[PDB]
């Protein structure tokens, strides 16, 4: 059901962006701020994208939506040292969006 998936993800993805602990995440790394991202993160993704993948009908699955969500949580991880706001912040949206998701039956409860 394509129509479904895509007001399912619509709504999910607002209140994704809504979420206080999303501000690193809303638009991508600049290389201002981190010059070597773009050779370290090979898939990088933000919540600007992922709007943007949205509204041209790349998220043909929930599962490529998932992919590129649980994606912006990783390479947080992956560059950031594990103590440090940005991952703080990347956390308590993780903990939001499973929260969301379980709600929205996109994954088991
Ligand atoms: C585009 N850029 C992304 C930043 N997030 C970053 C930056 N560098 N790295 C390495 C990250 O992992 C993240 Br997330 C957050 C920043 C901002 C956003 C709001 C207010 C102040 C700063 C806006």
């Amino acid at each position: 059901d394509p129509d479904q998936l895509y007001t399912t993800l619509k709504n999910l993805l607002a209140q994704i962006k809504s979420h206080p602990s999303a501000w690193p995440f809303m638009e991508p790394v600049k290389k201002s701020e981190a010059p070597d991202y773009y050779e370290v993160i090979r898939f990088p993704i933000d919540l600007k994208t992922m709007t943007e993948r949205l509204r041209s009908r790349y998220y043909v699955t929930r599962k490529l939506f998932v992919a590129d969500l649980q994606r912006v949580i990783a390479n947080c991880r992956e560059y950031n040292p594990p103590d440090s706001e940005y991952c703080r912040c990347a956390s308590a949206l993780e903990k939001f969006f499973y929260f969301k998701l379980k709600e929205g039956g996109l994954i088991d409860k």
